[PDB]
């Protein structure tokens, strides 16, 4: 712990508790004075302070009973899925049953109904077919005791049972009633007027077949049609509705929606039961993609001879499908078809009568609405790459083509016009067909331009992912293996497909050389027969907490958002994986912050040591003002519409009860570690299993490598965070007051570093006017311009000495935060803050590595990315992998996937991935090129050193002329220059001036400088500059240089004259150094706090 207080963190009284206690899962000292109590419930009860902890006691107990019961009555222990479901059931919550292929939902429904009836609760079990009713009642009756009233109703019911069921359902206080969906639809009013505690729906689609059934099931727990209609109007509007707080409904549990949840009705579940009926989208895949270079039917024969059984062939059209069908029929392969005898051959393949199924992209994917058995399909063969093809003529041209062409050429800026209208608008301004197709082949990167027959081929990656996916799912708890083979000869098509497959599914496609058919086939078959065996289940449920919604979005993009429980302030998404369930949600910022109320500006002091005091953050959703103090309205605009992180915290504590294991996934810096602790400490009394993962990339790889590096919270980082926060708080408050009493305004000083930097700017203005040395620029004939000492007047430049030399130039190291901010904000007309934001969205959308790094280090994986990209662009002979550094916390800012900017633009305009402005693309382009340059070979250049005489003065100038050998200059342009000859160059024009030796600052220059002096950190740079701007201390001029204003000069003059100690560069650097030492556990937390306090105490007297 870090010895600090959190205002609502008591598990039992709901009030203030210390970090150190929550860490041990204890209630506050008020609730329980004892140091180390033996049993928490017992001790709370003894002292009569037992309040909310009861809830948890009763929870755990009432669960462990269930489990026990389940383990007794049934074979063995609960599976992870059923465990999560159980834990949700004792809370009385309603939900969808998201799970893979038949994990046993009916078993859980049965044992739930049994365990409930054991107390006295009445439940209902609904099934689509009338046979499932029979079977379920069968299985029920033999395991249920005499105390359980069991009835049934279906098609082939009797002549006195049909009425028996009705009278008993009318009066006789039943326990468990098993019936069809038909009965629900038919006897709506009868059920609607009855109240069930548990309702289990096996097939949601059958019951969602009618709109009345929604209101029926809703009225089967005790909800009037008034709330239903009100909620209906609200969902007809387009926003959310809220349930009356005075409602207690039963437990409705349903399975996953097969078809898309079409209609307006299901939204009533979102408001009355707080659960969304989702569909089962599983992205869990174990597929190996191999590519063969030639469409030779001999290769296909050999392959089929290896695979032998359960093969699925896909053809471009039906013509080549039939052709291949005939060729294989002749060669004595047991084969079937989809276009002629669909069902026959399909089910004959399902049984085993057929070894090879040949279909089309259009026939199979639209007629397989029947079954699609996964335990049979091992191999998928693609006879050509699935793709959409367009025509490249003046006519027959789509929208996006003419769009990307004209927008870049001349006609379009950013606009949308009717297609044929656009054709008729370019029908006059274009030149030729040749020039058109050339513009297409030059502009469009990432696709295939068949200029031969005038065609554009775009590989359909989605279709490939689906079709390939048909060979690998989860069966009997086992993620079985599958091989996907592609027969493609055109290198452009294959490369396109591979890039977009890496972009969406992050899956690699290998070559026939690096693939052993025997081994692969073996893995496939063996995993199959491993799934055939009797299952033992080790699936666990997992909760993952991150801080920003964007991370959660892109996480849901590769984990798959099946369903989403809305829990107070937050929206927890759930996904199915091969290792179990996986829940993830976003905090939306920080949770706790330093209080302003008491002590020394929030920091209290007891027993010689300092104790930080935090309270939950509140953000007005209207004006945007943030605060810590507990108020009902916004302290500024007096509005009640606020966001309260305490609600978020409570919600998290609620979710943490379902999950077996929890992982906090905040950014890998001090800030993130602080947040992670604020959360883990709060949750720790509730859940025993809490750990930390640091994701440097937001991709499947970043996540996997994060989980391999799981750990507990590092308290030195928390301590560091705290120390800096306290310095900014104390120094900021004191200096800001001292300025309140001098310049009127209230808030002015955010800290010490800010002031230091401002000093740099202010005094830079003074040492800029003194560097004013007179100069003169000379435009030369048959050459470039030349810069020489002022006041020249001979109009004749002579050449005296002239020599040349070859040199090998290494590239610049990869971007760090300072470097990135500087160069990117310089090359673009953007501020460092804008750049920083773009970087943040870039990392959080899983496109680059962590954007806050002070290391240039690069791993084998990064070098690997560079390597594969160079091998993709052909120039792989210029690859030179460089680690760049061994001393490194994280890597440098680099791309995560070998995809350049142009390809990204292509995928964006196409619609694969979205949400990237032009600026995002440009910044990414800079990062990418810098990284590859850093991974490219050294450029060998020839430069010359020309000594020229100008009016009695010898001046030498060195310039690059020839690039004798390429390297990294392909990504980062290396400027050449016209040669000087040993003659006499005459001056054309003399532009006299006096530009200063020591120039002014720019934002880039400032970041560079404070990096160069040891002031600030990667997370603070841009924020610092922006703050300087927002406080009016500084402005930008014509050529965008940073200049101090009146106010800034006044402020730094005052501060330097009076408080020179707390603004001096030496002091700031010494403090940065010492705190950075605290971060590494080298300097003492409490001691540096003592120091800061001791200088503050001195300041509070001036
Ligand atoms: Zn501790
Ligand atoms: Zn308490
Ligand atoms: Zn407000």
């Amino acid at each position: 712990a870090v010895n600090s207080k959190y205002h609502h963190s008591c598990i039992n009284c709901g009030g203030l508790n210390t970090d150190e206690r929550n860490e041990r899962g204890l209630p506050c000292e008020v609730c329980l004075p004892e140091d180390s109590p033996s049993d928490i419930y017992r001790a709370l009860l003894e002292r009569k302070t037992l309040k909310e902890y009861r809830f948890y006691h009763e929870f755990w107990n009432e669960y462990e009973d269930f489990r026990s019961f389940f383990k007794k009555k049934f074979g063995k222990d609960l599976t992870g899925y059923q465990r999560l479901w159980a834990k949700r059931i004792v809370q009385g919550k309603s939900f969808t049953m998201v799970a893979p292929t038949g994990v046993g939902k009916t078993t859980f429904g049965m044992m739930t109904a049994l365990w409930l009836a054991r107390k006295g609760k009445k439940s209902a079990l609904v099934f689509p077919t009338v046979t499932l009713v029979k079977q379920t009642l069968e299985r029920l009756q033999k395991l249920a005791d005499e105390k359980v009233k069991i009835f049934g109703f279906y098609s082939s019911m009797k002549k006195e049972e049909k009425e028996k069921f009705e009278k008993s359902f009318e009066e006789d206080d039943y326990h468990i009633l098993v019936f069809s969906t038909q009965f629900v639809s038919k006897n709506r009013e009868k059920l609607s007027q009855k109240r069930f505690d548990f309702v289990f729906v096996d097939d949601v689609d059958a019951v969602l077949k009618a709109s009345r059934n929604i209101d029926t099931l809703l009225m089967m727990v005790g909800i009037p049609e008034e709330i239903i209609r009100k909620a209906f109007s609200t969902i007809k509007q387009g926003k959310i509705y809220e349930r009356p707080k005075n409602l207690k409904p039963g437990i409705l549990v349903v399975s996953s929606a097969t078809a898309k949840p079409r209609g307006i009705r299901p939204l009533l579940f979102r408001d009355l039961l707080n659960f969304t009926v989702g569909r089962l989208v599983s992205v869990a895949r174990n597929i190996t993609h191999v590519r063969i270079s030639s469409r030779s039917k001999e290769k296909l024969v050999e392959l089929l001879e290896i695979f032998r059984d359960g093969i699925l062939i896909f053809a471009q059209t039906e013509e080549e499908g039939k052709e291949l069908y005939e060729y294989l029929k002749r060669f004595k392969f047991n084969v079937g078809e989809t276009w002629s005898e669909f069902e026959k051959n399909f089910e004959d393949f399902k049984v085993g009568k057929i070894n090879i199924l040949i279909g089309v992209q259009a026939y199979y994917g639209k007629l397989t609405r029947g079954v699609d058995l996964p335990e049979r399909i091992k191999y998928v063969i693609f006879w050509g790459t699935p793709s959409m093809r367009f025509s490249l003529e003046l006519d027959k041209a789509p929208r996006f083509v003419l769009a990307r062409v004209l927008k870049e050429m001349g006609l379009i800026k950013a606009q949308e016009n009717p297609d044929v209208e656009e054709l008729r608008k370019i029908a006059k301004e274009h030149l030729t067909q040749k020039e058109f197709v050339e513009k297409v082949k030059e502009m469009f990167r990432g696709v295939v331009v068949k200029d031969e027959d005038l065609e554009l081929i775009i590989p359909d990656v989605y279709t490939y992912i689906q079709a390939s996916g048909r060979s690998s799912r989860i069966l009997n708890g086992v993620l079985v293996k599958g091989v996907s083979v592609i027969f493609e000869e055109d290198e452009e098509i294959f490369e396109s497909l591979k890039t977009r497959l890496l972009l969406i599914a992050e899956e690699e496609i290998i070559e026939e050389a690096e693939a052993n058919w025997k081994e692969l086939v073996h893995e496939v078959e063996e995993s199959r027969r491993r799934s055939e065996r009797e299952l033992t289940d080790t699936s666990r449920s997992l909760l993952i907490i991150v801080e920003s919604p964007t991370k959660a979005e892109t996480l849901s993009r590769f984990l798959g958002r099946a369903s989403s429980r809305k829990e107070r302030n937050i929206i927890v998404h759930e996904a199915v994986t091969g290792e179990g369930v996986i829940l993830f949600t976003a905090t939306r910022g920080h949770v706790y912050d330093l209080v302003t109320k008491g002590g020394i500006h929030g920091v209290e002091e007891e027993n010689g040591k300092f104790v930080p005091v935090y309270n939950s953050l509140k953000r007005c959703r209207d004006c945007g003002y943030q605060f810590t103090e507990d108020r009902d309205e916004c302290p500024v605009c007096s509005s009640k519409n606020i966001d309260d992180k305490t609600e978020t915290l409570r919600a998290l504590r609620e979710i943490s009860l379902e999950a077996d294991e929890i992982l906090v996934a905040t950014d890998p810096d001090v800030e993130g570690e602080k947040i992670s602790w604020d959360v883990t400490q709060y949750l720790l009394p509730s859940t025993r299993s809490l750990r930390r993962i640091e994701m440097h990339e937001i991709t499947r790889y970043g996540f996997k490598k994060a989980r391999e590096s799981v750990r507990f919270v590092d308290f030195n980082l928390v301590k560091a965070q705290i120390v800096r926060r306290v310095q900014d708080r104390w120094i900021g408050f004191e200096l800001s007051g001292k300025l309140q009493k001098r310049f009127g305004r209230s808030n002015l000083s955010a800290g010490r570093v800010q002031s230091t930097v401002l000093g740099w700017i202010v005094e830079r203005e003074e040492e800029y006017k003194k560097s004013e040395k007179d100069f003169t620029l000379l435009v030369l004939e048959n050459g470039v311009n030349l810069e020489v000492e002022g006041k020249i007047a001979d109009d004749v430049v002579t050449v005296v000495e002239l020599q040349e030399a070859e040199e090998e130039k290494n590239p610049l190291p990869p971007y760090t935060t300072s470097s990135a901010l500087s160069e990117i904000s310089q090359k673009l007309r953007l501020g460092v803050q804008e750049v920083m934001d773009i970087l943040q969205d870039l990392f959080e959308k899983g496109f680059i590595t962590y954007h806050r790094t002070d290391s240039t280090r690069i791993s084998l994986e990064g070098q690997n990315v560079a390597r594969t990209y160079l091998r993709k662009i052909g120039k792989e002979d210029i690859f030179m992998g460089r680690s760049w550094s061994t001393e490194g916390a994280h890597e440098a800012i680099r791309p995560v996937k070998p995809i350049d900017a142009r390809e990204l633009e292509e995928m964006i305009e196409e619609g694969l991935i979205a949400d990237l402005t032009k600026k995002h693309l440009r910044v990414y382009e800079l990062i990418f090129n810098r990284f590859l340059a850093s991974q490219s070979a050294a450029v060998k250049v020839k430069k010359q050193i020309v000594t020229v005489d100008v009016d009695g003065k010898r001046m030498g100038i060195e310039q690059i002329v020839e690039i004798l050998r390429d390297g990294w200059n392909l990504f980062v342009p290396l400027t050449v220059s016209p040669r000087f000859e040993h003659r006499t160059y005459k001056i054309k024009e003399k532009k006299f001036y006096k530009k200063h030796t020591v120039p002014l600052f720019t934002q880039a220059s400032i970041v560079e400088e404070m990096k160069k002096r040891g002031i600030g950190r990667p997370s603070t740079y841009a924020k610092i500059v922006e703050v300087l701007f927002r406080r009016g201390y500084v402005y930008e001029d014509k050529y965008k240089r940073v200049r101090p204003t009146r106010f800034g000069v006044m402020v730094y003059s005052y501060l330097k004259e009076r408080y020179e100690k707390y603004v001096t560069e030496e002091t700031t650097r010494r403090l940065e150094e010492i705190m950075d030492k605290v971060e590494r556990g080298e300097e003492d937390y409490q001691a540096t706090l003592r120091l800061l306090y001791e200088e503050i105490k001195s300041l509070m007297e001036e």
